[PDB]
């Protein structure tokens, strides 16, 4: 079906998923001088101290940390939202070299990865309803750049070879979110939508200014993945992100000046 390459690549995806040409799509270009300062956007507020991993899986577009959301253990809240978002799982998106990789740029600079933390409104009951809202999910977008170790990041590298393929799965538990974090959570916010089909038009993104930095050879076990299910020819899971599109009628607001 959908995937990243030439055949089936972000290219593609209009012909089954339409919305993909819509009005609200993501990702986008932050041009940092046309970005709205609004100082009536409140701090974020990240409560992960509760937070319940279970499971990591290799799901053949990325890879993915689940955690339990059958209650309000990690949650996000404050910043553009309204009401209560859900931590369900955080992926990444990655390059095949460390030049791209993340699917927000600033001023067109691409980041070696970006890390998307998912959250659902409460107020829906269920992830499947909230993606049907146009504020059903909050996701938190982080930029990784290569340089020192991010020691906090290790744990989930250290697992990958468990699920080097397509449908693999491991359990996960007693993982921190938090140990991903930047020291500073401003941030800079726009409605758009998933950046993988269904594409759906439902998420306000908040991405932090501040990236984290991994090391080259973190980087290089992420890139050590495979597309491919166990058994069927390696495909290297690498460039597993989607290009900015039209920003059209959106407005980027900045919580800092
Ligand atoms: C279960 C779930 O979270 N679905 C998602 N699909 N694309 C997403 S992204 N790249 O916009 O964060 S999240
Ligand atoms: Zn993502």
């Amino acid at each position: 079906h959908w995937g990243y390459g030439k055949h089936n690549g972000p290219e593609h995806w209009h012909k089954d998923f339409p919305i993909a040409k819509g009005e609200r799509q993501s990702p986008v270009d932050i041009d940092t001088h046309t970005a709205k300062y609004d100082p009536s956007l409140k701090p974020l507020s990240v409560s992960y101290d509760q937070a319940t991993s279970l499971r990591i899986l290799n799901n053949g577009h990325a890879f993915n940390v689940e955690f339990d959301d059958s209650q309000d253990k990690a949650v996000l809240k404050g910043g553009p939202l309204d009401g209560t978002y859900r931590l369900i799982q955080f992926h990444f998106h990655w390059g095949s070299l460390d030049g791209q990789g993340s699917e927000h740029t600033v001023d067109k600079k691409k980041y070696a990865a970006q890390l998307h933390l998912v959250h659902w409104n409460t107020k829906y009951g269920d992830f499947g309803k909230a993606v049907q809202q146009p504020d059903g999910l909050a996701v938190l977008g982080i930029f990784l750049k290569v340089g020192s170790a991010k020691p906090g990041l290790q744990k989930v590298v250290d697992v990958l070879d468990s699920i080097k393929t397509k449908g693999k799965s491991a359990d996960f538990t007693n993982f921190d979110p938090r140990g991903l974090l930047p020291e500073s959570l401003d941030y800079w916010t726009y409605p758009g939508s998933l950046t993988t089909p269904p594409l759906l038009e439902c998420v306000t993104w908040i991405v932090l200014k501040e990236p984290i930095s991994v090391s080259s050879e973190q980087v290089l076990k992420f890139r050590k993945l495979n597309f491919n299910g166990e058994g069927e020819p390696e495909e290297l899971m690498v460039d597993n992100w989607r290009p900015a599109q039209p920003l059209k009628n959106r407005q980027i607001k900045a919580s800092f000046k």
